[PDB]
């Protein structure tokens, strides 16, 4: 009775040396795409302070949720969850850093390279009364040990916070499926389905990195992901082909119809 567009997106942080490919001509793009699509909810990764700014001008309809991972205010890139004010309330929203203690501001943690976070918020829709939980987060490249606690430590929040009631992870684990990341919140005794492999229908391309059009298709990887608890049903789940003109980012967003239950 509770459907709901989500999507993951890595936006690409705003970086001067990107010339044409600056986050100054893609933030129509992007902000259009979304209304476009009518996305629900957000999660996008990469995102500094001025793109936050940006897309909250851009998108009047929502609502952005976050904080800069370096000092939990501006400073660093958010990993921010947008929502359409007048479908969804929030209920409670925070962000954790991935590291041995979540609590410490600016943290890194394990084989990590980069300070890594996780935001998330407990939603409730103002039309079902449906509570569900939404957490986006950005994983370490290089740090193997970090991805696979990153993920150990999102699952054991998600039973903290809402408990065995709808949740939906979202973000960029610069892995493939392959990797062993993806191996631990795949197989652990708290289920969690990859809204890719588990679509009953699955449209456009199967990648999601391309480096702005310069990786040819048949060597793209897929590193983003949509995580789904066992309840909610996924219909459908889409990954647009980039466009070599009208380019959005280095990345492909991964949209995905889901039904709660």
């Amino acid at each position: 009775k509770t459907d709901v567009r989500w999507a993951t997106f890595n936006i690409r942080y705003d970086n001067p040396q990107d010339s044409l490919n600056n986050w100054q001509y893609r933030k129509d793009r992007v902000c259009q795409f979304i209304k476009d699509h009518e996305l629900d909810i957000v999660g996008m990764q990469e995102v500094l302070h001025n793109q936050f700014q940006d897309l909250r001008a851009g998108l009047p309809e929502y609502d952005g949720i976050g904080v800069g991972r370096d000092d939990g205010k501006t400073a660093g890139e958010y990993a921010p969850l947008f929502y359409r004010k007048d479908k969804y309330e929030v209920l409670d929203s925070n962000t954790f850093w991935l590291a041995e203690n979540p609590d410490s501001v600016g943290m890194m943690g394990w084989d990590a390279v980069c300070v890594r976070i996780a935001t998330w918020a407990k939603f409730k829709d103002k039309a079902t009364g449906k509570i569900f939980m939404a957490v986006n987060t950005h994983f370490d490249h290089v740090g193997e040990e970090a991805r696979r606690q990153s993920a150990l430590l999102i699952i054991r929040k998600i039973k903290e916070i809402v408990g065995e009631r709808p949740a939906v992870v979202t973000g960029d684990f610069n892995v493939t499926d392959a990797s062993d990341a993806y191996e631990t919140i795949t197989t652990n005794e708290f289920v969690m389905k990859d809204a890719y492999k588990t679509a009953a229908r699955v449209t456009g391309v199967d990648y999601t990195f391309h480096d702005f059009a310069r990786i040819p298709a048949e060597d793209c990887e897929k590193i983003d992901f949509i995580f789904v608890t066992p309840q909610v049903l996924v219909k459908s789940c889409e990954i647009p082909a980039e466009v070599p003109e009208a380019l959005l980012s280095d990345h492909n967003p991964q949209l995905a119809d889901l039904e709660l239950e």
